[PDB]
């Protein structure tokens, strides 16, 4: 009727336990919401001592061989002349870290894939609620008899007890480990200081919409309405009334790509300027400079194009002294700030109309509406859960051009006390004129960030991490400390084959 | 008194974590509500020492 | 803050360093059963499924 | 810790078995897709011997008392002076019918409600697939030892074993019975004749859209496009060319509410007509008359309004003889049929874009789009399942004005061989100028259907029943035979109270 | 000649001709255990059935000729289903279990 | 079936 399937055992067999140590994460507080990869996108480890506070690890026999090239493991027996393999399962020992707790969960469903719900569920509170979790308290939160938790993991259900050629099974992922950094004793407070409210900086959506960033070859205009274009001007003027400011006081913005402040027409003789054309090229200010970004010195928004001001200057330079913001062409001169600061409270968030997506930063397209991938839009979770691991899910999905400079993250949230229709979160470093992860003693970008000084995901990273840190379970890590976690693994294999050849050494010239 | 059991039954354990208080010294004598009178969390990291 | 300071003069009231927030939590598990007549259900194509 | 709840038994108790017979359905073939109510909408039993091929019955102690007023049951003990009741459950005996099989299923979930999925699941093939069905073969399809199937049904889970006042429990529904008429031996063929394809008649959607029906006080126009109105004219002319027909040949349509054919201008002297105004009022034809409905005699569609023809006649009656359909104002004279016949095949139906809903017939609103209740739209089932019991779900829902004359049923189906964007199914009786359920020897509506002679659900009923009859499991019933099913019930009660009073009869004047 | 596959069973579910007792939406593995068939007596006509589960599926000229009612009725491992007219039975169907290919 |  029905028979057991039977295999004939190979002529020679050799047990091998691939034993070693795996880093689960190594994190600072400003990287807790990001995925730790030990083998990097080459910018990440530059001036960061830890890359991420959660990871997803896939282990395969080829990845175990790659860890042997790093000297991170031993093979108890070589496989050089036995081409068959018979995988029997794994032992893991998870160690208590000194300073940080952490949740683990693992899977062996042979089908390997990533999901948006998986990356959100890595959030420490959500992962801690899941079934078949393992919680590892730090040595500080619990002293234990054994300093580790040990468990045995069976092969994937698709990996049967049969022999397989090592070439076939080499790349088959035989284990997934998911880990997130946690605190049990600071679960609600986390790293909160003063109020429960966190402050988010954003680009004013009602004025900054053109997304025409990162060229010195283009005069910047902030919005289009109907057929019009609208333009921004800086001034150092002490004038109280927007009407009486001169046509000279304004510092027009003809670049977005640089950190440069520009300078006033009163410095014409310092830069040997002969015309308003040379004032435009030498003296124009980038709107995202540390004083213009929050209008520390006043910034003026208008329909009046710099080329209408060029016509007024070039028609007569002597009447450029006389002309004020009164009686100009299309004079919608107002006082507008490129940045607004919102307050977010996680306990006041109900997730009824929350939303999150990426838009293309370096393209000639207007507005902030969800565009491109509509299946990548993440909706209907509280912002601290909605943002957690979402950028890394998008990067691992590879459906966008990979570089942080070419996209912006945009999110909708009803629950900030002030509002903007979308939010374009910006990090305090970009709002203060400094590189994405550079120490606050610095007051300029580094040369590669002095270039490309415009809104993009590279400058948003610390702000969305700060929103994720408002969520529960997120750990408190002192500045300059890196928290770490490790597992010791032992994968059990047998190697199978016909009997191999061997060689020998002379007796006289041997260990004396 | 006897009841007739319904046709299909499904056990559910609603499992979770509840904050009992979060407090500074200057809020110890006040009731902690996690869902606030909107001024309380403005520049206070903990709202009350009992609940 | 004055009536909190008067309450802090009373016994059992904790000492918390300035800038530290003390916290407490419980883990709960409420046990329920859900009852009814048998519900409807739906299914996914075999070819377009977990590969 | 915890105690059993206990009740103290009442002073006197009297068992009563309410025993009787319930009709589950009584049906002809042309009523199989409709719900049987024994207590009618007063038009339904007029010239129909059976009202429906499925039913949903709710039984309550008050409905059992109402069946006692019809003499359909006995109470084994009266309840007159014992106000408490203790319901113990029910016994049902379902009898084999002579000629028809039938599926039963029952429920006792105290919460009583109707659903669109419930009414569709009454379809005989779908009901026969359900769990906890009972199939009762006819005496013809299976001879049995016992001529009935017997089962005991427990009280609703909300009805506990406690005593209740009879006033409180009177209206609580203690049982639901769902029954549908079936054939096991003709499951696929059913009542099919010739081809597997069924023919559906419909109103051309591309020309008949104005829905301005049922007034003799309004000149009918079939569609609006842009600012225009379009109009229909009948003719008995033998003319082969649409250009050369006279302005006289056309029989303009100024009524939709009547069965009247109208007559040609050549009969001016038979109706003492003096003007085209009297020709319009006496001689205009209804477009749904038995020759105009399918254009058996030619029917002409045009942008040219009858009032432009009035201006041509009234300006000079002598040039009305001379004028033809050439050189008329806005002359889009074409040959269009108000009806088209589609072919539907149930095995060719994939239900990918199937849809069904009711629109208001007597309102001044253009077009056929789903309107009013968007939650009542029924979608994504094959048309024989999608239509089954859907009109009765809508009637029982009471979200529309109840009368069949005030709504039309509209459905979308990709799978007819010819197509129309929506379909407006019409019964062969309305396509042949006869009352909704009147025998084919008749060639006119009855007086109440001579009035209101316009598209509405009352004239659609046999067409959607015919589409449901294309579906599997639907029975074959010879014309003039009514199939029937019955159950015998026994509800078990106790009556409770303090001891009642009693009276006596003289011995001398007694049974001699 | 009918061939049945799990995809043909899904297509019959789109026609509402079957039920699935449990959905498969989030469990991608399958373990087929076999089939039960109940063949019903028709009212008016008798009929021969035979079935196969040789995983290799193909058609042949000899197969189509052997469908002739007299030839099919001579084959081994036939099932004959008399009509209700030609034989009244205790059970109105013939039931048998079929193992996987 | 039934409970106290």
């Amino acid at each position: 009727k029905r028979l057991n399937i039977v295999e004939w055992q190979p002529k020679s067999i050799r047990k091998c336990r691939i034993k070693g140590m795996l880093c689960l994460f190594q994190t600072t507080e400003d990287r807790l919401s990001y995925n730790f990869d030990m083998y990097e996108e080459s910018i990440i480890p530059e001036k960061l001592p830890g890359g991420g506070g959660f990871s997803i690890k896939n282990i395969s026999l080829y990845a175990l061989y790659q860890e042997h090239i790093h000297a991170h493991n031993i093979f108890t027996h070589t496989n050089t002349d036995r081409p068959l393999a018979r995988y029997t399962g794994c032992s893991l020992k998870f160690y208590q870290s000194k300073d940080i707790d952490y949740v683990v969960t693992y899977s062996t469903s042979l089908p390997l894939r990533s999901s948006m719900g998986m990356y959100n569920s890595m959030q420490p509170s959500i992962h801690l609620m899941q079934q078949n979790k393992l919680i590892v308290p730090s040595k500080q939160t619990q002293k234990r008899r054994k300093p580790y938790i040990k468990k045995h993991i069976s092969p994937p259900t698709q990996m049967k007890s049969q022999w397989y050629f090592q070439h076939n099974i080499a790349n088959i992922p035989l284990l997934m480990i998911r880990t997130t950094a946690l605190t049990l004793d600071n679960y609600y407070i986390g790293s909160r200081q003063l109020s429960t409210n966190v402050t988010i900086h954003t680009l004013n959506t009602t004025y900054i919409q053109n997304r025409d960033w990162g060229d010195r070859n283009k005069t910047y205009y902030c919005q289009t309405l109907g057929t019009q274009r609208y333009f921004l001007y800086g001034t150092h003027s002490t004038a109280q009334n927007i009407n009486d400011i001169k046509l000279q006081e304004l510092i027009p913005l003809t670049n977005t790509q640089d950190y440069v402040q520009g300078f006033d027409w009163t410095e014409k003789d310092k830069h040997n300027i002969t015309t308003y054309k040379e004032f435009l090229t030498k003296g124009a200010g980038n709107p995202f400079h540390a004083e213009w970004i929050t209008a520390q010195n006043p910034v003026i928004h208008t329909a009046n194009s710099p080329t209408q001001i060029e016509q007024i200057y070039t028609a007569s330079t002597t009447t450029f002294q006389n002309k004020k913001l009164t009686d100009l062409p299309t004079p919608g001169y107002i006082f507008i700030t490129p940045t607004v600061s919102l307050r977010y409270n996680p306990y006041k968030d109900l997730a009824e109309r929350n939303k999150c997506y990426f838009v293309r930063s370096k393209i000639n397209a207007h507005g902030w509406d969800p565009e491109q991938h509509q299946e990548l839009i993440n909706s209907d979770l509280p912002q601290w859960l909605l943002l957690f691991g979402y950028p890394d899910y998008i990067k691992r999905t590879q459906n966008f051009a990979l570089v942080d400079t070419n996209y912006i993250l945009v999110d909708h949230c009803p629950y900030t006390n002030p509002e903007k229709t979308p939010f374009i979160p910006l990090s305090t470093s970009f709002i203060e004129g400094r590189s994405p992860y550079s120490p606050s003693d610095t007051h300029e970008p580094d040369e590669e960030d002095q270039n490309r000084w415009y809104p993009c995901y590279q400058y948003q990273q610390e702000s969305i991490n700060s929103i994720c840190l408002s969520g529960p379970g997120t750990p408190k890590i002192p500045k300059g400390i890196t928290a770490e976690a490790k597992v010791k693994y032992s994968f059990n294999f047998k190697w199978g084959g016909d009997l191999p050849p061997m060689s020998t050494i002379t007796n006289p010239t041997d260990q004396p």
